[PDB]
């Protein structure tokens, strides 16, 4: 039996695509992971430190069997496998794997919070999440996806 978990994936250094697809590629390759759903990418302006590139952001569901913190280490694996360097959270990278919604469960440990606490007011996130989870119910607000998202120029469609 699986359940359904939704992640971020950014990308902000070098070829963006290429390190996304090898990115998607890897997470189905982990026993206890099928990705299920693909949203289309987006090239989104830096939010925080803004002297840094331009990202493309896309949301993926997974079908999975893996415990939370078990899928967290195959997040940050990924991350390793793209040869992810820098680990200054301000800065930029060339893959980031967030958990963004593990089925409508709740968790705020010091170094795990999901749903990802700061997703709600991340239009680089909720646009592509609404692409592929419109009617999934976002645990903490209470929400339907398609009404927490909003407009956004800053992020454009890419792919
Ligand atoms: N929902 C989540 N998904 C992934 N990592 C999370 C997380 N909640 C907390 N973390 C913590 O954040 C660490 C990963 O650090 P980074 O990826 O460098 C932060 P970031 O992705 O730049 O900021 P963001 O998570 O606000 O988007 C993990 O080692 C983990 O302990
Ligand atoms: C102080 O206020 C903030 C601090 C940090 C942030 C972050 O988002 C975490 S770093 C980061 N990740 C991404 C990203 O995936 N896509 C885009 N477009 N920008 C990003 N920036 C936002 C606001
Ligand atoms: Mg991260
Ligand atoms: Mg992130």
């Amino acid at each position: 039996h699986m359940i359904q978990a939704y992640l971020g994936l950014g990308s902000n250094i070098g070829d963006r695509e290429s390190q996304l697809n090898d990115a998607i590629k890897i997470l189905n390759e982990y026993d206890g992971i099928s990705v299920s759903n693909i949203s289309p990418i987006y090239e989104t302006a830096p939010v925080g430190y803004t002297e840094q590139p331009n990202f493309l952001n896309l949301c993926v569901e997974i079908q999975t069997t893996l415990t939370v913190l078990q899928l967290l280490e195959c997040c940050l694996k990924t991350e390793e496998c793209l040869h992810r360097i820098r680990k200054e959270r301000w800065g930029p990278r060339t893959l980031d794997v967030d958990i963004l919604l593990y089925g409508e469960e709740m968790i705020d440990l010091p170094k795990l919070s999901v749903p990802h606490p700061r997703m709600n007011e991340r239009a680089f996130v909720l646009i592509p999440l609404n692409d592929i989870a419109a009617n999934v119910v976002e645990p903490r607000s209470k929400l339907k996806v398609k009404d927490l998202v909003f407009v956004d120029d800053s992020v454009k469609r890419y792919k």
